[PDB]
């Protein structure tokens, strides 16, 4: 959740948010060892339930997201459930376990190629055009993240807009990301510089992927 | 419907067949005008009544078709109902007014394209892969026609095999045609030479479109 002067800003400037619980645990293994422990649904529930309790009546949040990289497990589906219940009025999603879980109303994928699939075991991300039309599948899809922008890149950009104007079910997605995450430090100078991992002795670290 | 040893030959060689109505309306304007005519109902049911009835016991057909290029009338749907009362055993299919209509459980456009779009008013051929995941679609797409082979021809065939193997729902196809419909003619010496359209007096005629 964002600083709560953001929801106001987005719902008098006007931008759609999705409003995301404070819930990742990444470096799991597997990623979903504490969201699939009951142990540690009290934890998860406080941080979706209160981001609910605390913004529920800005217009500008549309969404509601159930963290973010903490794989698939059982702790997700009862507060995937909890907010379906508590909040009608928003869809709720979450891109752990696939991407398409029994968790999220949109198919939500990080980074799933436009042509080109990537059949990873248990959690494949396949083209977004082959995705909705898998046997069974329904939903929209919006990829929660896409186009890394590290450095120089954003090649292939316009093959997803392509795609997103030409299927309807194909609704967009969020960019990776708005802002480098560079900090600034002081040479013999004083000048200031942009420094990235590592460069506050921290260890380890992973550089300039914060950028 | 065809020779009766052909269902035979099909049985026992081992061919899956679509068995189709005698029924085409293709010169019409509307193509609807005469199935969705109820005066019409009658010679139409016999045509596809009478199919079933000679052909049911035949494992090769795997599927029913209602005819051939006649849009898509009322009558359509009141023959494909009575095909899925008497006989729940296969699927019953027709391409007639949009490819998608309510008399076919399969799509089966004619000619549609792998990528392009052809946007045509009331009946537009979508892309294949877009078909797929149109809102609210989940039935499977078979081309009953496509890759019209005429003359040199078969480009981009290619294409369409990559897409029926990525593409669980896309299912195949069948390429127009097996074999030209050209007849044979002699000239002043005797010696025989392959005819097309317009070779025998015919007029109007649609000279080489036969092959
Ligand atoms: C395979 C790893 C790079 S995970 C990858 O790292 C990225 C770094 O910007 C982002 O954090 C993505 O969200 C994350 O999935
Ligand atoms: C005249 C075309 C626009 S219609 C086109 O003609 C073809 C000729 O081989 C085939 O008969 C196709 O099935 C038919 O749709
Ligand atoms: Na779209
Ligand atoms: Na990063
Ligand atoms: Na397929
Ligand atoms: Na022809």
């Amino acid at each position: 959740p964002n600083h709560p002067l953001w929801y106001t800003l987005c719902d008098r400037y006007g931008l759609y948010v999705v409003d995301e619980a404070n819930i990742e645990t990444h470096g799991m293994v597997p990623m979903n060892r504490l969201t699939d422990d009951p142990r540690w649904l009290p934890a998860m529930s406080e941080r979706v339930t209160r981001m609910v309790q605390r913004d529920r009546n800005h217009p500008s949040v549309i969404i509601w997201s159930l963290g973010n990289e903490s794989g698939h497990g059982a702790n997700h589906d009862a507060l995937y459930r909890w907010i379906k219940s508590v909040d009608p009025s928003r869809p709720v999603q979450y891109e752990g376990g696939g991407a398409d879980t029994t968790a999220t109303d949109i198919i939500c994928p990080m980074y799933a190629r436009v042509d080109e699939d990537q059949p990873f075991p248990a959690v494949p991300k396949w083209s977004i055009k082959k995705w909705l039309s898998l046997p069974g599948e329904t939903r929209p899809l919006i990829l929660c993240e896409y186009a890394h922008a590290m450095g120089n890149s954003l090649g292939g950009f316009a093959k997803y807009w392509q795609a997103f104007r030409q299927y309807p079910r194909l609704q967009g997605g969020f960019v990776w990301d708005w802002v480098d995450q560079s900090l600034i430090k002081y040479d013999e100078n004083g000048n200031p510089w942009s420094a990235y991992g590592g460069d506050f002795g921290d260890t380890p670290n992973d550089a300039q992927f914060c950028m």
